[PDB]
């Protein structure tokens, strides 16, 4: 997260760390059996990191827990990163409390000039290298779709909005894909893409939540 701030330990229940011997990507808890992330986070043996701040030290919350099975979206398509959303199911539920909690489903999507929090653990510099060990936050609107479209010219689909600022300077990229973007106590966004990080007319690129909401309660309650 470039251009944001500590969010603060367990202030964001439901965040999780996807980890296969280090953390890889972000996701979000969906109910205590079903994590979402972002279908280019696809590993096998994942292992899920629920109650975390401090991905490199055990500060007493946490639980960690085997993937058991993930399903990536049968129409993702790695090239456009068009549909990126995969659903991974824990091989125990998880134990929901103060610091780990489920966040809701959309029952609509939300629209532009909507404030967002996104949060995550990756890159903090839009040039250079530095990984931040606690969760970093960002609070952004939802831009416009044309804000959008023209920032990334036929790179653009449904499945997709934009969030940040067109002068750049705070986004997310390599700040964790996979995660979270909520809005008005909704699951509105999963980080997927945007060119460079934190660039001038180069926003952050989300993957649309809201189109997914039936192939996600079909497939939970089919897995
Ligand atoms: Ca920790």
């Amino acid at each position: 997260i470039v251009g944001g701030y500590t969010c603060g330990a367990n202030t964001v229940p439901y965040q999780v760390s996807l980890n296969s011997g280090y953390h890889f990507c972000g996701g979000s808890l969906i109910n205590s059996q079903w994590v979402v992330s972002a279908a280019h986070c696809y590993k096998s043996g994942i292992q899920v990191r629920l109650g975390e701040d401090n991905i490199n030290v055990v500060e007493g919350n946490e639980q960690f827990i085997s993937a058991s099975k993930s399903i990536v979206h049968p129409s993702y398509n790695s090239n456009t990163l068009n549909n990126d959303i995969m659903l991974i199911k824990l091989k125990s539920a998880a134990s929901l409390n103060s610091r780990v909690a489920s966040i809701s489903l959309p029952t609509s999507c939300a629209s532009a000039g909507t404030q967002c929090l996104i949060s995550g653990w990756g890159n903090t510099k839009s040039s250079g290298t530095s990984y931040p060990d606690v969760l970093k936050c960002l609070k952004a609107p939802i831009l416009s779709d044309s804000s959008c479209k023209s920032a990334y010219p036929g790179q653009i689909t449904s499945n997709m909005f934009c969030a940040g600022y067109l002068e750049g300077g705070k986004d997310s990229c390599q700040g964790d894909s996979g995660g979270p973007v909520v809005c008005s106590g909704k699951l509105q966004g999963i980080v997927s893409w945007g060119s460079g990080c934190a660039q001038k007319n180069k926003p952050g690129v989300y993957t649309k939540v809201c189109n997914y909401v039936s192939w996600i309660k079909q497939t939970i309650a089919s897995n």
